[PDB]
């Protein structure tokens, strides 16, 4: 449990112990072959953060588990089996590396945040360019939906192991990878909008846009306030905010998309596919012919 | 130049100075905030070696250069841009963090060569899913493609950073992914064979398929003989054969497979587009009617 026990192991992942020489201008440390930096010792953040991130985990488990149990609809089990492997992960290597990779720049980048990202994102950007569920066509843009948002997660984490004008540098360019793929799945969500029948499923699609832009949009901001940002968060506090928004995102959004897919079964199954044309071009699900 | 300059400056990119004191079981150290570590300062390879990848890495951007000039074929021109960038930022800093990512467990992690499998690997797959090159659609399994390699791209990074076991269990774990991923690329090759019109054109998907299933099937290999895996090679040997697959993967077979649409285009300009239903099932184009 790293939870517990971290303090305890941290000593074996990298130096810890050394002496301060000839009034603080020179450290001495056992020749033992492990790396030292004094930038990798520094708190995570306070008590009563840890905890808030230990108690917010064990909820997305927990949420993750329901839902698995719950559970083609492959997109919302995939990632539900990946925030399941996460926890565990986290629970027993949270700040052990490379779950946190502790580099010569004396940064502290989580990887497993940025590995996640790039297993699921793309998984639910592939959910959100078939909302129906109906197989087997996509939209015309899923596959730079896709290629901009992978490039974004690798700007993002290129962003976060850098320091300076150079992770500014990074950060902007995902930045404008991330205009790509919220301007193209804004366009995604309004047909969708508009190829649902008419009633509760309208409603859901609505509701799923706000989920989506609001958690997605959340990110970028926690970046800027989190240690890789202006340190305004700490990593405990930073934990707390993505795994807030990772509710969101990834949870509560992946419900809503299988309420809309069972919605439209049902529909389909009542009424038959009866499709009227919309002026893009959408073909409309309707009930009467 | 990095090629020319890293010795000089990489005493700005963490400790290199440093005394053994007390027979060797004390390091001491400046106390100038640097972190350090002497698994760090290990030789990258021989001088052989290091001018050997300078001389391909220099071949590989002219490569992409007058293939960039040469050139929806979005997909070629993406890789080649990447290529071009890549150059670029190998040019100044191939071994200054995060282009390399020196850790806390001693490990020197190619980021750069990761990172560029996740903006070329996936960008490559959707021009495998579209050979032809025919708007839109794609086959069924171009998300479970998709899925497989960004996965299997995460876990050979992870395993990377990584040592001893849990190096090995997350190469395995690529290993399911990247078994996974061949067999369902191997599945669109076949198809397409048969797709394309009889002549040319389907010796070119077979080279492309020869040039694919060879060079990725060699990035495993050299992950078990780099310093990721067992030291047989040095970081510039490591270099040396990345950067040859390299050619292979990217420059070469998008070459081929820009080739190949062309010929497509020239035949369907020319005979009309014309399918013949063959037995999963394929339209096939021909000649007459
Ligand atoms: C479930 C996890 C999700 C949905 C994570 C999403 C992450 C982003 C939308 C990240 C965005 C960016 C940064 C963190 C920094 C650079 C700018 C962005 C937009 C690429
Ligand atoms: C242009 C660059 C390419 C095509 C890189 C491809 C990389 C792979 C096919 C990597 C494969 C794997 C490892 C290096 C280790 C774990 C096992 C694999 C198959 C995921
Ligand atoms: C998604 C997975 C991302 C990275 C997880 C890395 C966790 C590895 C923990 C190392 C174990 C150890 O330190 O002994
Ligand atoms: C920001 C710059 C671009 C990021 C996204 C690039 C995607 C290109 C492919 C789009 C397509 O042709 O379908
Ligand atoms: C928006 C800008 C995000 C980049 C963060 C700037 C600070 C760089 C740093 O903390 O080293
Ligand atoms: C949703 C909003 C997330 C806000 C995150 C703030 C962390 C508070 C812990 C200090
Ligand atoms: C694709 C890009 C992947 C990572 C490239 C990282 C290069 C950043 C170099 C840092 C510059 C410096 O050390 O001063
Ligand atoms: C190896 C284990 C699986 C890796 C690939 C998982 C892809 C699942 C999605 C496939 C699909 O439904 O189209
Ligand atoms: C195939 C096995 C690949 C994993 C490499 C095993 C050695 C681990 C190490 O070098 O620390
Ligand atoms: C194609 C094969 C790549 C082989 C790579 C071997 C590197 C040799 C440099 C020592
Ligand atoms: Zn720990
Ligand atoms: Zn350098």
């Amino acid at each position: 449990p790293d939870y517990v026990f971290h303090r305890a192991h941290e000593r074996m992942l990298f130096q810890t112990s050394y002496t301060l020489e000839n009034n603080g201008s020179v450290i001495c440390i056992p020749n033992n072959g492990q790396c030292f930096c004094l930038a990798w010792l520094k708190s995570n953040g306070t008590n009563a953060e840890k905890l808030a991130a230990n108690i917010l985990q064990w909820i997305t488990f927990a949420l993750s588990a329901l839902c698995l149990m719950f559970y083609c609809g492959w997109e919302e089990i995939y990632v539900a089996t990946i925030e399941m492997i996460k926890f565990i992960i986290e629970y027993f290597h949270e700040f052990d590396e490379p779950a946190v990779i502790y580099s010569s720049n004396g940064n502290k980048t989580v990887w497993l945040r940025y590995a996640e990202w790039l297993l699921t994102c793309p998984v639910i950007l592939i959910h959100l360019s078939n909302l129906t569920g109906l197989a087997n066509d996509y939209n015309k843009r899923t596959m730079g939906l896709l290629v901009s948002d992978i490039g974004g997660i690798v700007w993002a984490t290129t962003a976060a192991l850098s320091k300076g004008y150079v992770r500014v540098i990074f950060f902007l360019m995902g930045l404008c990878y991330g205009i790509y793929t919220f301007f193209n799945a804004a366009k995604v969500y309004i047909e969708a909008y508009h190829t649902v029948p008419k009633g509760r499923c309208r409603q859901v699609v609505t509701g799923m846009a706000w989920l989506f832009f609001v958690s997605w949009g959340m990110f970028p901001i926690l970046f800027i306030l989190g240690p890789e940002g202006f340190g305004v968060l700490s990593v405990y506090g930073s934990t707390v905010g993505h795994t807030i928004i990772d509710l969101m995102s990834k949870n509560c959004w992946g419900l809503l998309g299988h309420y809309l897919r069972v919605l439209i079964h049902e529909h389909i199954l009542i009424h038959g596919d009866i499709r009227k044309t919309t002026k893009i071009e959408v073909e409309t699900l309707v009930e009467d012919e």
